[PDB]
């Protein structure tokens, strides 16, 4: 069927959370043993969120070569992106370890520091230009160049210099900062500009590594986010933008990260954000 009458005839019906626990029930299950080696204990957020072996990004180390962040590349829309957790007081160094490594122009962030009273993961980037940061156990040097801060979202350029080949390269950080504690936002407006922000400033684009995106977990905001970008992307490459079946991209992406949308409400929420995207495109 199409979106937006799909849409409407499953709020008339009230069946969304039988269409999530239909995806549920198809997503793919791979292994991932290497998440959950005794040694990596420490570094995942969440027992039961875990990157899958095949797809799972490996740290150009001989030590311990894991984090816990996958590739997701999407073959049709050619877009990749790496998802990950928020970093963890003992991975904040692992993390831009893997900016520098795989070539990433930008960061999305979809949470704040705190909320609900909890921590949701570590003040991994300074706040204060003259007061940089040194990670020492992965060699690289962070600095804080400027910070634009809007109502729904703020944007900063960080220079990372590698301190072993004094290599510069300048990071963008899009942070999303009103998404509610509970539930989702009411309109996808802000989201939506917010993409479109991401999007111009060339981090999206094949000329840099993957951007890297992520929220608390890593699966449920920032599975929002791509599975919007590439349905909107396909609606823009194919002959018949409505053939475009946001469920088959979702099971897609799930072949490289488990768990992407945690709730029906943020399954709602994508068709949502779709659907107005795709007038505004045009
Ligand atoms: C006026 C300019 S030039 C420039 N180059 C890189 N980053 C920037 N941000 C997002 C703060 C800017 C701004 C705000
Ligand atoms: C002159 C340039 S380059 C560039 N790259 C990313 N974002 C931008 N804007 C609009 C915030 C710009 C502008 C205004
Ligand atoms: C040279 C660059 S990169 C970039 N990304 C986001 N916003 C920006 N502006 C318009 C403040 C910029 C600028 C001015
Ligand atoms: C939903 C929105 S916000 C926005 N801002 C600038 N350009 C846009 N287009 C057409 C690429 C958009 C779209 C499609």
């Amino acid at each position: 069927m199409e979106m937006e009458k799909e849409f409407e005839q499953i709020d008339k019906s009230g069946s969304w959370a039988a269409i999530y626990q239909d995806i549920r029930h198809e997503a793919s299950d791979f292994p991932s043993r290497v998440a959950k080696l005794p040694k990596n204990k420490n570094r995942n957020r969440y027992r039961d969120v875990s990157p899958f072996d095949h797809s799972r990004i490996k740290l150009h180390q001989e030590d311990n070569d894991y984090i816990n962040a996958s590739l997701i590349k999407m073959e049709e829309a050619q877009r990749s992106y790496i998802l990950t957790q928020g970093p963890l007081p003992n991975t904040v160094g692992h993390f831009w370890e893997m900016v520098w490594e795989q070539k990433s122009r930008g960061v999305v962030m979809l949470n704040r520091v705190m909320e609900k009273g909890s921590l949701k993961c570590a003040q991994y980037w300074p706040q204060k230009e003259e007061k940089e940061m040194i990670f020492e156990d992965t060699n690289l040097k962070l600095t804080l160049i400027s910070e634009d801060i809007k109502s729904y979202y703020t944007v900063r350029q960080l220079e990372l210099e590698n301190l072993t080949t004094q290599e510069t390269r300048e990071i963008l950080h899009f942070h999303y900062t009103t998404w509610p504690d509970f539930g989702v936002p009411e309109s996808p407006a802000s989201f939506l500009n917010f993409l479109f922000k991401v999007r111009e400033s060339g981090s999206l684009s094949p000329e840099h590594g993957p951007v890297v995106v992520h929220c608390s977990a890593g699966i449920g905001r920032s599975g929002t986010f791509c599975l919007a970008d590439t349905c909107l992307l396909l609606m823009d490459k194919r002959k018949d933008p409505s053939s475009v079946d946001i469920k088959k991209v979702l099971l897609e992406m799930r072949k490289f990260r488990m768990g992407l949308i945690q709730t029906a409400d943020q399954l709602r929420f994508s068709y949502l954000a779709v659907i107005e995207g795709a007038k505004f495109i045009m």
